[PDB]
Parts: C-alpha cells; sequence; structure tokens
C-alpha cells in the first residue's frame, strides 16, 4: 500500500507514535517520506547482506527476521515479512523499540540527512488529525 501523506500521518498517530519518545508526528511523517516514499512493501538490500523493510525500512541486522542475515537479531520478535504489511501495526511496534534503543531517531540514516533538524511540520500541514 502506497500511503498519502495526511493518511500515513493519521495511522501513525491511531497507533501511538505522535510525540513517541519526543518525537513529534512530522518527524515520522517525514522519516517514512525518505525511507520508503510512504510504499508499505520498500525492501532494500544493504551492502552486507540484510535487507531494511517496509515504511520505516527497518533493518534485518537488529530487528526482525528474514533468514538469511547470518549473525542478525531479531529485537522486535517479528518475520521482517510481517513488517510489509498494509496495516502499519508491526512496523510502528518495531520502530517504538528501535527509537528507544538510546540513539532517538538518529537510527534511520534518512530522517538524519534529511528531517532532522528541517521544517518538519510541513509533513502534517493541512491534515484532519
Ligand atoms: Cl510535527
Ligand atoms: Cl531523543
Ligand atoms: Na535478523
Amino acid at each position: 500500500k502506497v500511503f498519502g501523506r495526511c493518511e500515513l500521518a493519521a495511522a501513525m498517530k491511531r497507533h501511538g507514535l505522535d510525540n513517541y519518545r519526543g518525537y513529534s508526528l512530522g518527524n515520522w511523517v517525514c522519516a517514512a517520506k525518505f525511507e520508503s516514499n510512504f510504499n508499505t512493501q520498500a525492501t532494500n538490500r544493504n551492502t552486507d547482506g540484510s535487507t531494511d523493510y517496509g515504511i520505516l525500512q527497518i533493518n534485518s541486522r537488529w530487528w526482525c527476521n528474514d533468514g538469511r542475515t547470518p549473525g542478525s537479531r531479531n529485537l522486535c520478535n517479528i518475520p521482517c515479512s510481517a513488517l510489509l504489511s498494509s496495516d502499519i501495526t508491526a512496523s510502528v511496534n518495531c520502530a517504538k523499540k528501535i527509537v528507544s534503543d538510546g540513539n532517538g531517531m538518529n537510527a534511520w540514516v534518512a530522517w538524519r540527512n534529511r528531517c532532522k533538524g528541517t521544517d518538519v511540520q510541513a509533513w502534517i500541514r493541512g491534515c484532519r488529525l
């Protein structure tokens, strides 16, 4: 599923991500924009053999099991495929773990490089929330 901007904002709020660990909804929407272009089915292989899955490009090196990432962990206790669903529940639950891991949203390199410090409120502007 390819979310619209306000549509994703609403689903993230519904699942308790707005202001989670102090990150406003615009931060989460901006990260989703540049990680997946709002596409729940996005997958991308990393040079180290791991793969990033879903709307927030969660990495199989640490967070989900895809059965082909040697030495990886599965700290969200989830098949990586569950992160590709049209319902964003699993991606949100796992992202909550990731953003609580110590480095905040810097875990998402695209967030650090493209959202951090910017006018992230633009991403929810005009949204009925
Ligand atoms: Cl915001
Ligand atoms: Cl933080
Ligand atoms: Na893994």
